[PDB]
Order: structure tokens, then C-alpha cells, then sequence
């Protein structure tokens, strides 16, 4: 087991989530100029949401929809729809970390947008409304 | 500023701490004997908390020693040395990424002791007791 009670998996799951959500908003904020475009910040930033994607899914213990969390109980019965889209957020944050090696801001915006697609669709069928 | 309150920087920099304590926990039981060791995990782990590492100092901003927090207010009247002691937990924490590639567990032992020295070091500095 990695985590000792349902309570130490769902603060970590949900610290993890809140640190991707700061570092993925910064870029958001850059890329539609609420705050200035950098490309050292943004690839910095990109970093910490690729490596970040990687930690939650460890959280999403049996049992552990009971309690103060806003995971939905289907994601157990579902399990391996839901691990395919983490699986498929991390990927799209794998490409956006590439996108920000390049110097095309069409490539940046895209992947961006398709990284914003994941946490959007997750939470659209498997967070509490 | 990266946050709208100091109150979100102080959650912040928590929740990284927080997230790389469990990971380099892991790691340690792994080496203790506490848990079946296993180098695939072990070494996802070397990678969670270097790239851990790299987050929680954007949380020190100034004026965010009062609030819900254990940091003392010396980080910010001793800011160089803070930063020189978080620069070297990534020092550390990457050398005990390079060495999760091999299966030397002496060289494992002492490059993990080497990080829990700078985690160490740093709370007895700069954490309230
Ligand atoms: C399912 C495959 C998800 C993906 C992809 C993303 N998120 Fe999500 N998130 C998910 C769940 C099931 C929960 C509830 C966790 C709980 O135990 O309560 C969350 C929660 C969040 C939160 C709130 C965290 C908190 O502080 O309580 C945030 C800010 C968040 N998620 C952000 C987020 C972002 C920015 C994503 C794309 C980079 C993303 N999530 C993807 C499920 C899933
Ligand atoms: C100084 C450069 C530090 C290094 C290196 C490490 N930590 Fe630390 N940590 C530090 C401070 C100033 C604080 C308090 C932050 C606050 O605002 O309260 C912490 C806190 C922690 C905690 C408690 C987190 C929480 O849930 O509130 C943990 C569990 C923790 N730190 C773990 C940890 C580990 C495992 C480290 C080495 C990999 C490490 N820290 C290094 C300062 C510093």
C-alpha cells in the first residue's frame, strides 16, 4: 500500500492536481497575454506540468471516494478509462514540454490547447459537479 | 506576482514539499527493507523528487511569513542561503537520479543519504521546531 489511510492519498492526489493547475495556468496567462509571453518561463513551466502529470494516479486508491474529496465513485467501476486519460494527459504534456523547445507559437497554442482538452474532459465525467 | 495571496504561495510550496516527502519516503523504504525494493519504482521516484525540488522556492515570496506556515522569518533575512541550500537539494536529488540507473546500493544508500542531509539541514535552519 502507498499510502497509510484514504486521507494521505486524496491530499496527495489533490496537491498534486493544484500544483499542475499553477504551473498550466502561467502558461495559459502568457499565451493569451494576461501577463507577458517568456519562452524560458513557459518551458520552465511546461517542465514542472509534464513531471507533475506523473504523480496523481498513484493517489486514486480503492476506497478512497469516501471522505473530502471530488472524486466521483465511477472512476473505480471505470478504472481503465480514467487511466487511459491520465495516461493520455501525460502525453499531451510530454508534447507540450517538446512544443516549448520550438519557437512556433502556433505549436505552443496547439499543444496547449490539447493538454487543456485532458483536464477538461476528465473532470467533466469523473469530478464532482 | 505568481500568486494572488500569500496564503496560495504558502499551500504551494506545501503541497511540493508534501508530494516529495512521500516520494523520497518511498525510496527510503525501499532501501531500509520496510518494502520489497523494486528499481523501476525506485528510480520514478528519483526522478518525482528532483523534479519536485525545483518548485517550492517560487512559494517564498516576501511578506509570507505570517499565516498558516512553519518557515521562519529568517529565510528572507538569509535569502541567499536559502536558496543556496534548495539549489543544492537539487544538486543531490539529481545525483540520486543518475545513481537510481545503476544497481550499486551502496552508491544508492549514500546518494539518498546525501539528499536527506539537505532536507535535514535546511528544516533545522530554517523550519520552526
Ligand atoms: C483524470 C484522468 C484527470 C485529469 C486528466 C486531470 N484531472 Fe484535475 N482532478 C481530477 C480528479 C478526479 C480531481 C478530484 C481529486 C480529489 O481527490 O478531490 C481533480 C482535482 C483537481 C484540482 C483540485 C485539487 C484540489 O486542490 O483539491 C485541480 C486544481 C485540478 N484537478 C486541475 C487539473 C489540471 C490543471 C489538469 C490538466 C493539466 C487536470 N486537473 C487534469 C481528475 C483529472
Ligand atoms: C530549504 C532550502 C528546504 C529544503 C532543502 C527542504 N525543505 Fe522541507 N520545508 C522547508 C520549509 C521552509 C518548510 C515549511 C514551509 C511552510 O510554509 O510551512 C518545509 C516543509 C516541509 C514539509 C511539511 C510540508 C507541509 O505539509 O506543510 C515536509 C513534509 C517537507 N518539508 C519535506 C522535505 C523533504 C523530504 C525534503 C528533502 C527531499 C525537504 N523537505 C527539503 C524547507 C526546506
Amino acid at each position: 500500500s502507498n499510502f497509510k489511510e484514504a486521507d494521505d492519498a486524496i491530499h496527495y492526489r489533490q496537491s498534486a492536481f493544484s500544483l499542475m493547475a499553477h504551473n498550466f495556468g502561467d502558461m495559459g496567462a502568457m499565451l493569451k497575454g494576461k501577463k507577458p509571453f517568456d519562452s524560458e518561463i513557459f518551458a520552465m513551466r511546461a517542465q514542472n506540468v509534464a513531471a507533475l502529470s506523473k504523480l496523481p494516479l498513484e493517489g486514486f486508491i480503492p476506497g478512497s471516494d469516501q471522505g473530502e474529496t471530488e472524486a466521483l465513485a465511477k472512476i473505480w467501476t471505470e478504472k481503465s478509462d480514467f487511466d487511459a486519460k491520465m495516461v493520455t494527459l501525460q502525453d499531451n504534456a510530454a508534447a507540450l514540454l517538446l512544443a516549448s523547445a520550438s519557437d512556433d507559437k502556433k505549436l505552443l497554442k496547439q499543444s496547449f490547447m490539447q493538454v487543456a482538452k485532458s483536464c477538461k474532459g476528465c473532470h467533466d465525467v469523473y469530478k464532482k459537479d
